[PDB]
């Protein structure tokens, strides 16, 4: 099975996954260099969704330049029944890593958490709030982790929705909550929330002041620190990205 994206011909060899209308496979090219391609089919795509993956496709593009900490997208191709999307190849998502590693260096801990800081405050420079942050968005590549996604795709788990996302039933801080949440599966092996199975209780849980998140004693005390931060249900009182990136977790060792 074979592809080909603005003339260069691309040889697939298995399929990373696949969502609802779209696909992502690992190829080759002739060079025998290899990519992930999302294959995009709009046969039928309304013009609302046309414009939300027209829109991440920009979004994706123009954020190139500004941090390595967002996917590399090389090559296109846009038609009216189609989008190819020529990408760099990660070994594996931050969810499906998560799930077979069950033990995490601290070392490890740190180095992801500060990557996942530096994608999350790009697409907040450009005015994107993500409002979605999952482990599943974050790709490893090289050691390093990625932002795959920016949430304007998205709509074509509840484990990490912020309290004022259900209050309201959203700005900068909402991403703070799901990343505090990703740091705290990242150190306690368990979501804030994860033992609530009664998906309606456990929204009543995460907007419910009287129900205090434990934060066990760990020796490190800055990273505990950085949780009871991320994890205040007023976003008035939460810690912004900026204030995170000085944070002495993230600047010392
Ligand atoms: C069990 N799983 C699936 C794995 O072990 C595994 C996960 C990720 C992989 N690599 C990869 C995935 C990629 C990309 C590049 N490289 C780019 C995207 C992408 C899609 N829309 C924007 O960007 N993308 C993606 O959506 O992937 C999933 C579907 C896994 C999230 C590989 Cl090879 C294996």
């Amino acid at each position: 099975q074979s592809m080909s994206v603005k003339g260069r011909i691309y040889s697939i060899l298995k399929q990373i996954g696949s969502g609802g209308s779209s696909k992502v496979f690992q190829v080759l090219n002739e060079k025998k260099q290899i990519y992930a391609i999302k294959y995009v089919n709009l046969e039928e795509a309304d013009n609302q969704t046309l414009d939300s993956y027209r829109n991440e496709i920009a979004y994706l593009n123009k954020l190139q330049q500004h941090s390595d900490k967002i996917i590399r997208l090389y090559d296109y191709e846009i038609t009216d029944q189609y989008i190819y999307m020529v990408m760099e190849c990660g070994n594996i998502d931050l969810n499906s890593w998560l799930k077979k590693k069950k033990s995490i260096d601290p070392w490890e801990r740190k180095s992801y958490w500060k990557n996942m800081l530096e994608a999350v405050h790009t697409i907040h420079q450009h005015g994107i709030v993500h409002s979605d942050l999952k482990p599943a968005n974050f790709l490893i590549v090289d050691g390093m982790l990625k932002l795959i996604d920016f949430g304007i795709a998205n709509q074509m788990t509840v484990n990490y929705m912020p309290p004022e996302a259900i209050k309201d039933m959203i700005s900068p801080k909402s991403d703070v909550w799901s990343l505090g949440c990703i740091l705290y599966y990242m150190t306690y092996g368990k979501t804030p929330f994860q033992q609530i199975i009664n998906q309606i209780s456990k929204l009543h849980a995460i907007i419910d002041p009287n129900h205090e998140i434990e934060f066990p004693d760990i020796p490190e005390k800055d990273l505990q620190d950085v949780l009871k931060c991320c994890l205040k249900r007023d976003p008035k009182q939460r810690i912004s990205i900026p204030e995170l990136l000085a944070h002495p977790y993230v600047q010392i060792q």
